[PDB]
């Protein structure tokens, strides 16, 4: 059971104002981090939605897949988001 891959869809470079989703690709619960702080706490969903990309969304993100009691616990490599414009 390998480390999650964090993917940006459609890309890590959304145009400003456009929607994108972060996907934690891997019972596991998923959390998402930006620049050290949680942006979505543990949950069923392996997706972190950003429906309107703006400057504050640019940064270094990573995700975490883990069971409730942390018997299983793994994080992804970081992924930089660069909102364009």
């Amino acid at each position: 059971f390998p480390a999650p891959i964090l993917r940006a869809v459609p890309s890590a470079e959304p145009q400003a104002g456009s929607p994108m989703t972060l996907s934690c690709q891997t019972r596991l619960l998923f959390s998402f981090y930006k620049d050290g702080r949680i942006v979505q706490s543990r949950g069923l969903s392996s997706e972190f939605q950003i429906p309107t990309a703006s400057e504050d969304h640019s940064g270094s993100y990573w995700c975490e897949a883990a069971t409730e009691d942390n018997q299983v616990w793994k994080q992804s490599p970081q992924l930089e988001i660069r909102v364009q414009g």
